[PDB]
């Protein structure tokens, strides 16, 4: 069961895709900024990977540069509109703009594009309640 390889044989299949896992892995350290250009260079690995601009939207969002977490997510949405826990952070921004209506449409999206993704249910929740307090 020895896995046969040469000196010039790629053990890692798509090293594209093992630098978004050490972006992850950066921002699970306790890391916010350095991990967001870990997130970049992982971009300028995948720029296509709309999924992985979420990652950068969901930071923005600590950081109160909300503007930034809503225009990566407006060609997100161009890039591969598929990407659907970044529907989850926007909502999470609009819920900042007072736009729960708007929110909670697309945390339904994001159940929409695959209802795997309950943990949008949960922040539908979150966005609901706010103006029915």
């Amino acid at each position: 069961m020895g896995h046969h390889h040469h000196h010039h044989s790629h053990m890692n299949p798509d090293l594209a895709l093992m630098v978004k896992n050490k972006g992850n892995e950066c921002f699970q350290k306790g890391d916010y900024p350095q991990a967001m250009k870990h997130y970049t260079e992982a971009i300028k690995r995948n720029p296509k990977d709309a999924k992985l601009y979420s990652n950068r939207a969901a930071c923005y969002t600590k950081l109160l540069e909300f503007q930034l977490a809503l225009k990566d997510c407006e060609e997100c949405i161009q890039l591969e509109p598929t990407f659907i826990k970044g529907y989850t952070r926007k909502a999470a921004a609009l819920e900042a703009m007072k736009d729960y209506t708007k929110a909670m449409d697309v945390y339904q999206k994001a159940l929409d594009l695959d209802s795997s993704c309950k943990e949008a249910a949960d922040g539908y929740q979150r966005c609901m309640m706010a103006q029915y307090n």
